[PDB]
């Protein structure tokens, strides 16, 4: 499934995503669509360094979630990569909230840098009622 716009900014505000960790909701908007265009089902794999981005916020196997071949990774969220490709977006959720509970924060993300931090964030989530 690929989200609309503010049909996924009203799923994250009720998944408690608006101001996280000192994040506001339009930042995770700005994550998502340069992540993955919200598509859930988006996935890339690194031949450099044999890791696998998942989901709607392209997480990588590496630290949090497991996929059985990636070398030397954890697995932080303690879930399959396979749940963050679901249309059901409770999980991976659940696991970005991990992700930025680290002292990096939101800055986990490189997109989010190059993208989204300094930048008018307003645009994702204006009209969407949220
Ligand atoms: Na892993």
């Amino acid at each position: 499934k690929v989200f609309e716009r503010c049909e996924l900014a009203r799923t994250l505000k009720r998944l408690g995503m608006d101001g996280y960790r000192g994040i506001s909701l339009a930042n995770w908007m700005c994550l998502a669509k340069w992540e993955s265009g919200y598509n859930v089902r988006a996935t890339n794999y690194n031949a450099g360094d044999r890791s696998t981005d998942y989901g709607i916020f392209q997480i990588n196997s590496r630290y949090w979630c497991n996929d059985g071949k990636t070398p030397g990774a954890v697995n932080a969220c303690h879930l399959s990569c396979s749940a963050l490709l679901q249309d059901n977006i409770a999980d991976a959720v659940a696991c970005a909230k991990r992700v930025v509970r680290d002292p990096q924060g939101i800055r986990a993300w490189v997109a989010w840098r190059n993208r989204c931090q300094n930048r008018d964030v307003r645009q994702y989530v204006q009209g969407c009622g949220v």
